[PDB]
């Protein structure tokens, strides 16, 4: 787990995310997308971009991109005791969507490149330890109902 004063930098830093959510949720599926071609495969919809300015210029990716963050901000907020929110997460994204969790540690990583992208000097080596810990926590929850779904 995290201790309190990481969550606390951890929703501290929610906060920049949540003044602009779509804009941040485009941008991270941008990041990934662009660094990880073989995650567009997986969307239908989005499988038609072929250029990151296609991508910019649309409205649904920036749409799903916050459908996105929104649910890992409301996973954020239970501080670690979120079972019942990542359980629907882990069956779509395991048995419909087919998204190896691999492709969850390019979307974490996005997330933080993301960061300090928009922030520059304002997301500092604290808030990224607690960030990136979160996110761990995330990832291994996650794994644990992916292993028992046998996707890995
Ligand atoms: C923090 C990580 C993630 C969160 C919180 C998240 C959340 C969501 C949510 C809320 C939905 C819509 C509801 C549902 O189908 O369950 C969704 C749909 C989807 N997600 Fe994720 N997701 C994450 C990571 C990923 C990654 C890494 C990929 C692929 C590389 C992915 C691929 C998809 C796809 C393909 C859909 C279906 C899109 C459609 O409507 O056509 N997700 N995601
Ligand atoms: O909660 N103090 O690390
Ligand atoms: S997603």
């Amino acid at each position: 787990g995290l201790s309190d004063g990481e969550w606390q930098q951890v929703l501290n830093v929610w906060g920049k995310v949540e003044a602009d959510i779509a804009g941040h949720g485009q941008e991270v599926l941008i990041r990934l997308f662009t660094g990880h071609p073989e995650t567009l495969e997986k969307f239908d919809k989005f499988k038609h971009l072929k250029t990151e300015a296609e991508m910019k210029a649309s409205e649904d990716l920036k749409k799903h991109g916050t459908v996105a963050l929104t649910a890992l901000g409301g996973i954020l907020k239970k501080k670690g005791h979120h079972e019942a929110e990542l359980k629907p997460l882990a069956q779509s994204h395991a048995t419909k969507h087919k998204i190896p969790i691999k492709y969850l540690e390019f979307y974490s990583d996005a997330i933080i490149h993301v960061l300090h992208s928009k922030h520059p000097g304002d997301f500092g080596a604290d808030a990224q330890g607690a960030m990136t810990k979160a996110l761990e926590l995330f990832r291994n929850d996650i794994a644990a109902k992916y292993k028992e779904l046998g996707f890995q």
